[PDB]
């Protein structure tokens, strides 16, 4: 008998189920939303229902966690989807990062699931490889993510003001060698790195931040995608040759991606940079072929011989078969850090913070709030809020 | 008013089961959404689909965990009514006895009312008192309401009346019972022996309250609609067509009348009939010769509104000289001994309820319609 009661209040409490506190609330939440339009409340059953809880409704709109108990700081970052703010909580005056996503945007366009696998593993990953997810929430226009601000910047800024030396090649593609290997232990691919997706923390080191792809593999560590997903210059053969419906897919693809980090790093271009991207397309799909490199040889036999492992055919990548190959590779030899250590030393670029707000790494921004689309009164029940009922989280 | 505020103003609404968004409140709504969209018809929306891909299994988990009606064993149908019938049950699985009355979802739509049995759950539950039925649980499925009551097996007092120191001592109970009920600010509206109901010891209690309205904070209410029984209404709720619990006695005396007699003192062939009956109470009012204080107390309450026993202070009605006596008293009567004892051969003696031997289902919707939306909140756990 009592095999249920006690199987219930895990689900109303354990973060990673569907069903759990702050969940519940928000299908009662959405509901109140969706239907509130008066167009609909000429339904007996809705005016009744808005009638006994409207009022709640509002008081517990009130206590969940509002994007007013923010302050407003600057637009450090922004996207097709959205946009990321540096904020002080104003209560508790801690300062996070808080991504806001489209609620319309992302019914507009074609996808809005891609949001669930970035909050689970911004906030479970628990890994300093990993930013940290804190809260998360919606009201009817966005979702707010907050997160660890990461003062130190992307890494695509840090290759615009400096000269990436070896050394310090090394040392970051390792950070991401071993950034990755953690998502992929959680079974998921990335499927879009890049250096607009790897910020630095108030130490100088690595994160990733943006998982708007993830997808987690199969028990076979596959995957059986049938679209393309992540950044022209960085996209992998496999993942082009993906268009429906032979897309089937590994880690691998996420390694391909690290050679065009390395590549791009040390070189200054992307290795497949070209003044119509389209034609980028084929460069990769050329990769045998159409990597070139500089008449210069300014770079190591070490470098080389990586890279080009890297950006070789899937069939046969470093990595293919074991994260440990990539790592005893030559390239990586040294004597200044070890794999089970290098977050603890030094990085090679120090954050030069003034404070806790020196958003000086980050190019300032515009700051249009509210400004683009706005959802539209319907003429009876849509639901635009259900796929949205869920996200809410907050912990610790 | 601040971070750590709040969230301690939010345990609270979702632990107090008076509050509209309980645990087992929001769950309802989660559920009620899972059955309103689940038809095809619909699942033709985005995101209506992707809506019930997330969750229809999880809540079919959920809906296993939930007080499910399966979780009872049917006993006998103790009762029926309109709406729907009250039943004797053992829980399957504590093998605990109790009396689940069912409501019909869809009858409770297609009848222009499905509001009243907010009234009942709020008090049967929290009324906290001998004299008001107990409610246990309540919860609900696609189909029905359903609510568990402490058994009676007692019986109505209307069944006690086809088998005056007995009279004197029920109309004691039932002025007291009623008393409770005012107190919480409710005017029952419908007093009966079919809505009288006895206990293990013979001891009376009220168990449907389908009709009870709140009183604003001037002990009046603004209805304009005739509720209860036909041989009890009182004149002023057929002229509705604005007052106060003074009503609720009115029917009172229309107990002690039917008690002692044999018939309500306005019966007629024509029911029709009873209604100016009742309107000319003054003179309608018939007689058979018992007592000099049952009548002085009948023809004080089957009197006109503004001057019945009790228009201020429920205390006169108590000092009316009917209840003299010398074998129990106010502050006891329930301690007492009820002159009737309920001879139980076990726990599940269904003998005091005449054994009773359509069946309508909602239409599958071609869009939202939303017919679980009014019954969200209903599911009770107590305790
Ligand atoms: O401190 C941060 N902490 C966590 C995550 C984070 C994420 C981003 N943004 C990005 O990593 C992407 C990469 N280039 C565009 C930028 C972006 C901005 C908004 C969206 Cl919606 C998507 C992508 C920034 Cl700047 C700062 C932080």
């Amino acid at each position: 008998f009592e095999t249920r009661f006690e199987k219930m209040d895990n689900l109303l409490r354990d973060p990673k189920s569907e069903v759990n506190s702050d969940c519940l609330l928000d299908g009662l939440d959405a509901l109140v939303y969706d239907l509130d339009f008066p167009a609909l409340r000429k339904n007996k059953n809705i005016d009744n229902f808005l009638s006994r809880y409207k009022d709640t409704i509002n008081k517990i709109r009130d206590l969940r966690m509002k994007a007013e108990d923010y302050e407003v700081v600057k637009v450090i970052g922004r996207g097709a989807f959205g946009e990321v703010q540096l904020v002080r909580h104003k209560s508790t005056r801690k300062v996070y990062a808080m991504k806001l996503l489209s609620k319309f945007e992302m019914i507009k366009r074609s996808d809005s699931a891609f949001f669930w696998e970035e909050r689970d593993i911004m906030a479970f990953a628990n890994s300093p490889w990993v930013v940290q997810l804190f809260y998360a929430f919606q009201d009817d226009r966005y979702l707010y993510m907050v997160m660890e601000y990461m003062p130190g910047g992307d890494l695509v800024n840090l290759m615009s003001n400096y000269d990436v030396p070896e050394k310090w090649a090394r040392f970051y593609t390792a950070e991401v060698v071993l950034a990755l290997d953690a998502i992929h232990s959680m079974g998921f691919i990335h499927r879009d790195v890049k250096p607009d997706n790897m910020l630095l923390d108030k130490s100088g080191h690595l994160k990733l931040a943006d998982f708007g792809t993830c997808m987690k593999m199969n028990k076979e560590g596959m995957v059986r995608c049938d679209t393309a997903v992540g950044t022209p210059d960085y996209i992998s053969p496999e993942v082009l040759k993906s268009q429906g419906g032979d897309g089937y897919y590994g880690r691998e693809c996420d390694w391909w991606s690290v050679g065009v980090f390395l590549y791009e790093m040390l070189v200054g271009d992307t290795p497949f940079y070209a003044d119509s991207l389209v034609g980028t397309y084929s460069k990769i799909m050329n990769h045998k072929n159409s990597l070139t490199f500089p008449d210069d040889n300014d770079i190591s036999k070490e470098a080389k011989n990586l890279i080009c492992a890297f950006l070789t055919d899937r069939e046969v990548r470093l990595g293919r078969n074991g994260v440990e190959e990539i790592k005893r590779h030559l390239f990586f030899k040294n004597d200044q850090w070890a794999w089970e250590t290098l977050r603890d030393t030094v990085a090679p670029v120090v954050p030069d913070l003034s404070s806790d707000i020196d958003t000086s790494n980050f190019d300032d921004l515009e700051e249009d709030k509210g400004e683009e689309e706005t959802f539209p009164i319907p003429k009876a029940f849509v639901g635009n809020q259900l796929p949205f009922v869920g996200f809410t989280y907050y912990s610790n």
